[PDB]
């Protein structure tokens, strides 16, 4: 609405990051598009809507077929990731939610069309379903189809008519911590602590985790997390993201970083004890978004790119007002490479690190939207150990997405644990008109197969190539996520060369669009910046639980006890640096 134009302090909708264009980077404004939509009607229709209209003159498979036939396996041994901690999978999650959200269309509560669509999966309007194919176990159990409904859309969302359908990304471009304190003024205010003047956020008046605390609990019902637990009745968590709940571990990171603030502004009134509480409220809230920035620049993407880091993301040298911050359409989906990185079960361990309990390890998909098992189940500190002791999943030709995720996902809205995130994903890809796979090869200046023995060559796998050749008919049709994703993995890195490109751009646009990166001069002192080079995740779990064994490097795969430090060992970040003298 209104830019302070000297506030040393980024606004919580993102806007007036840039100067000459004030809206760029802010929330609720349309994804960026690197590339023209492509849409089954060129205007807002996906490909695969109208049965009948062909994609380069094939039709487009099933998603749920293409989760079938290509994205599933049964066995979990051997998959994990030799080399990469649980929290890997964890942190990329983390980075996700805080640059972009396409929210579904809503227009409903009260609506007959969330029935219409669930139970009769009549395509129409927003209902856009996802047809079970023939042969498939889940048409016997379950139904016909999974409800999908279409993401929403900028200028309206009422039915409309005129421009290429564009995406709207709820939350803010940049890489500020906006999923912790939210993308809008409403809600970035109902998370504070306006109670008191000392700048903290809000937290759980009904429980406490030893002394500690936990996120506040959501006044809306229906709450889908006391829905899993009828009996528990344990609602879900209010944070800056409103997918926080969306599984107990990335709930745990969403506290740990609640936790993080509430200390910071603590251990700032000590230091500066004549600051108000809109003062603290910012300055603990620029440190945490500096966090993010570095432990993801420094520590986590160094290892997704691989030894493609600095050919997409080089040295720092200012910032850059001609760069386009935005989020683009298509990172949205190539990102969610994740998905692939996501184990089948999740481990609770005790003070020494072994198993927690008879029930220690659970499957995932008993964890979607669970909070019980945090609040009436020892903690976050049985959690986190297992975030640093066991292993990520490693993405594999042959074994993409568990069935955890494949066949038992839960969806906040329905009541049943059988949705397929691999199909949803593919599904998704075509509602944001996203272009085939070839497309993006292009513009990536990488070769395009278009036969079948081309593109044995590129994903260098006989196998998989031959079925996604069976089902799409041409490269130029396989769906980006699927296609960006099948591709075998770079030297040292976690994605193969599309996957790099897509991820290695976005990532040093919104690093060089952004007034306030912390390296950006001006921003933090040399004395500040001196100290924030020295933040790690290792410590942020010794100041905010009550672990005392950590790794050095949280990131990579850690074995128990060699490879854990006493919190001792691990540097602290001093805050001296920010004490202000008066006269
Ligand atoms: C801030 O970010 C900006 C946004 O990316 C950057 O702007 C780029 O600025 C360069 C010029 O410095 C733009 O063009 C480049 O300059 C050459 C033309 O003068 C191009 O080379 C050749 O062009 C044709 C080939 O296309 C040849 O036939 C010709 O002989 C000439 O040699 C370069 O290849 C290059 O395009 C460029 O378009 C801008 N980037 C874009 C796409 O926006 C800028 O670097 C940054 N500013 C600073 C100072 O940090
Ligand atoms: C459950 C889910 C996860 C783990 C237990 C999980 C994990 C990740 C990781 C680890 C990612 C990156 C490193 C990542 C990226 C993005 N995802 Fe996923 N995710 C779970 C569940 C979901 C669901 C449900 C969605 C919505 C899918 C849809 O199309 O409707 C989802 C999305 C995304 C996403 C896009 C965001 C947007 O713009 O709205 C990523 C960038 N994830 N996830
Ligand atoms: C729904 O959530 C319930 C908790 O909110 C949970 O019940 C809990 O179940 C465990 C074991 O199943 C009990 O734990 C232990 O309790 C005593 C020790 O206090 C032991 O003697 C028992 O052997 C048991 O191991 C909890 O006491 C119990 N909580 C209560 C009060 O009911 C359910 O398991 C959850 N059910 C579902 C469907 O998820
Ligand atoms: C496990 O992963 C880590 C990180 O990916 C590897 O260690 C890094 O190796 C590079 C060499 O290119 C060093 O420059 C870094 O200093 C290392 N990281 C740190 C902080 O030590 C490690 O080699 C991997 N182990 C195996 C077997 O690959
Ligand atoms: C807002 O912050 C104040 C801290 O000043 C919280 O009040 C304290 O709450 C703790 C734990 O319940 C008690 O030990 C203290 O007695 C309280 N101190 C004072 C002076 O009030 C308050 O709970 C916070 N409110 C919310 C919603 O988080
Ligand atoms: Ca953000």
């Amino acid at each position: 609405v209104k830019c302070d134009e000297n506030s040393p302090y980024r606004t919580i909708t993102g806007d007036c990051n840039n100067r000459r264009s004030p809206a760029l980077g802010a929330a609720n404004r349309a994804l960026a598009r690197w590339l023209p939509a492509e849409y089954e009607d060129g205007l807002a229709l996906p490909f695969g809507w109208t049965q009948r209209k062909t994609r380069n003159g094939f039709r487009v498979p099933l998603a749920r077929e293409v989760s079938n036939k290509i994205v599933g396996y049964l066995d979990e041994e051997g998959v994990l990731d030799q080399n990469r901690s649980l929290l890997f999978m964890q942190w990329g999650q983390i980075v996700d939610h805080d640059l972009d959200f396409a929210p579904e269309t809503e227009l409903g509560s009260n609506e007959h069309s969330k029935t219409q669509c669930e139970e009769y999966c009549i395509q129409g309007d927003n209902c856009f379903p996802i047809m079970f194919p023939k042969n498939d176990p889940k048409l016997k159990t379950q139904g016909k189809c999974m409800p999908f409904f279409r993401a929403g859309f900028v200028c309206p969302t009422p039915p409309y008519q005129s421009l290429a359908r564009e995406q709207i990304n709820a939350v803010t471009s940049f890489l500020d911590a906006s999923l912790v304190y939210g993308s809008e003024p409403s809600l970035a205010s109902r998370l504070r602590n306006l109670s008191s003047p000392l700048g903290l956020m809000a937290v759980n008046q009904e429980a406490w985790d030893h002394g500690l605390a936990y996120l506040p609990f959501n006044n809306k019902k229906p709450s889908p997390c006391e829905f899993i637990n009828t009996t528990a009745r344990v609602p879900c968590f209010l944070a800056g993201d409103f997918r926080a709940s969306e599984q107990i571990l990335l709930a745990t990171a969403h506290t740990l970083l609640l936790r993080e603030h509430n200390r910071l502004a603590r251990e700032l009134k000590k230091l500066n004890p004549h600051w108000n509480g809109e003062k603290l409220y910012q300055e603990a809230r620029k440190i945490l978004g500096a966090f993010i920035q570095i432990i993801t620049f420094r520590d986590y993407l160094p290892i997704v790119l691989g030894s493609e880091m600095q050919k997409w993301i080089p040295p720092y040298q200012g910032y850059n007002n001609s760069v386009d911050p935005r989020i683009s359409n298509v990172f949205t989906f190539a990102f969610r490479f994740g998905h692939m990185e996501v184990p089948s079960t999740v481990s609770r361990l005790d003070e020494n690190y072994q198993p927690w309990g008879p029930e220690a390890e659970l499957p995932l998909h008993t964890l979607f939207f669970n909070t019980w098992r945090i609040i009436k189940d020892g903690g976050i500190d049985p959690l986190t150990r297992g975030l640093l002791a066991k292993k990520s999943k490693l993405m594999n030709q042959d074994k993409m997405v568990t069935s955890e995720l494949r066949n038992k996902l839960f969806q906040p809205t329905h009541k049943i644990h059988g949705f397929d995130l691999a199909a949803i994903n593919l599904q998704r890809c075509r509602d944001h008109g996203m272009p085939g796979y070839n497309s993006w090869r292009g513009f990536c200046g990488l070769s395009q197969p278009k036969t079948l023995k081309g593109l044995q060559t590129v994903l260098k796998n006989k196998i998989l190539a031959k079925k996604l050749m069976d089902l799409y008919k041409t490269p130029d049709n396989i769906d980006i996520w699927i296609g960006g994703n099948a591709e075998p993995m770079v030297e040292r890195g976690r994605v193969g060369p599309l996957l790099a490109c897509l991820l290695g751009r976005q990532f040093q646009q919104i690093r060089d669009g952004d007034r306030f990166w912390w390296e950006n001069p001006g921003v933090f002192t040399e004395k500040q910046r001196d100290s924030l080079q020295k933040f790690s995740f290792s410590r942020l779990i010794c100041d905010n639980t009550h672990i005392t064994k950590v790794p050095l490097h949280a990131f990579q795969a850690n074995n128990y006890p060699h490879d854990f430090v006493d919190c001792s060992t691990v540097d602290k970040l001093d805050l001296s640096p920010w004490a202000s003298r008066e006269n």
